[PDB]
C-alpha cells in the first residue's frame, strides 16, 4: 500500500545500490566507452543525486576516485574495492529494498521501476537550475550497463530517432516522460504486466487532472501543467525518507 503519489528514498537508494554491484558488476573489466559512460553517470549522480548527506558524500568520493583512476582499464574488483573502503554497504544497504517499486511477484517490478525512477529525478534536478549532459549520461548507461537489453533496445530505438531534438533541461525532462510513455504503450496488459501495477499514459487523471486536456481537437497532454507536475512529482520535497 504504497503511496503513488510519493517517491520513497529507498527505492533510490536500493537502485543506486544494485547499479554499483550488480549491474556495473557484470563486466570483469570496465574499459573504452563503458568506462566512459559510467563516469558521466557517476559525476551526473553526484551532482543531482537527491541524497542524505552520508550519501552525497559517498558518490563525491567515488566520483573522485573514478576521476583519479588515469587509466583506460579499471578491472571491476579494483572498483568494488573502492566501494568497500567508502562503505557503500553501510550508507546504502546490503539488500535492495523497494517500496514504491515493490512487484507483487518478485519477478515484477523492482529494479526497473527504480531506474526510471532514478532517471526521471536526474532529467528533473537538472531542469530546476552540466545539465545538458544528464540525458547523454542516461542514454549512455542504458547502452554499456542496463541489464535486460531487451528493455535497453526500445529505449536506444527512441534516443536515436529523436533525443537529438532535446535542445533545453525542460524539454530532456518531456522527452524522457513521453518515450517512458511510449514504452508504457507497448508493455500494457502484456504477459509480462504485474497485475496489481496496470501500465496506463502516466499521469493518470487521479494522480494529475490538470495534466489532461478535454478536446479531441487539442493535443491529450497539457504539456505545460505536465511540466509543472513532474518538477513538482519528482522534487526533494516529495521524497519519504
Ligand atoms: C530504458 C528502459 C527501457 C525498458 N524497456 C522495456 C522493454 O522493451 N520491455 C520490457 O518488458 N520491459 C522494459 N523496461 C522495463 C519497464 O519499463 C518497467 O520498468 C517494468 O515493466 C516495471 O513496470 P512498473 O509498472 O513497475 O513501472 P515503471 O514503468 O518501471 O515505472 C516506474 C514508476 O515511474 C512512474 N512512471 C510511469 N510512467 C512514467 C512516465 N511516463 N514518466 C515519468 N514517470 C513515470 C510511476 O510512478 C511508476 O510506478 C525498460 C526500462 C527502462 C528503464
Amino acid at each position: 500500500l504504497a503511496d503513488r503519489s510519493k517517491i520513497y528514498m529507498a527505492d533510490l537508494e536500493s537502485a543506486l545500490h544494485y547499479i554499483l554491484r550488480i549491474e556495473v558488476g557484470r563486466f570483469p573489466v570496465l574499459e573504452g566507452q563503458r568506462l566512459v559512460a559510467l563516469k558521466k553517470f557517476v559525476a551526473v549522480l553526484a551532482k543531482y543525486f537527491p541524497g542524505r548527506p552520508l550519501v552525497q558524500n559517498f558518490l563525491h568520493s567515488v566520483n573522485e576516485w573514478l576521476k583519479r583512476q588515469k587509466r583506460n582499464k579499471i578491472p571491476y574488483s579494483f572498483f568494488k574495492t573502492a566501494l568497500d573502503d567508502r562503505k557503500e554497504g553501510a550508507v546504502l544497504a546490503k539488500k535492495v529494498n523497494w517500496i514504491g517499486c515493490q512487484g507483487s511477484e518478485p519477478h515484477f517490478r523492482g529494479f526497473p521501476c527504480s531506474l526510471w525512477v532514478l532517471f526521471h529525478f536526474l532529467t528533473v534536478q537538472a531542469a530546476r537550475q552540466k545539465a545538458k549532459e544528464v540525458l547523454p549520461a542516461i542514454r549512455g548507461y542504458v547502452h554499456y550497463f542496463f541489464g535486460c537489453r531487451d528493455c535497453a533496445s526500445h529505449f536506444e530505438q527512441m534516443a536515436a530517432a529523436s533525443m537529438h531534438r532535446v535542445g533545453s533541461p525542460n524539454a530532456a525532462v518531456l522527452w524522457l516522460w513521453s518515450s517512458h510513455n511510449r514504452v508504457n504503450a507497448r508493455l500494457a496488459g502484456a504477459p509480462s504486466e504485474d497485475p496489481q501495477f496496470p501500465k496506463v499514459q502516466w499521469p493518470p487523471r487521479e494522480l494529475c487532472s490538470a495534466c489532461h486536456n478535454e478536446r479531441l481537437d487539442v493535443p491529450v497532454w497539457d504539456v505545460e501543467a505536465t511540466l509543472n507536475f513532474l518538477k513538482a512529482h519528482f522534487s526533494p520535497s516529495n521524497i519519504i525518507l
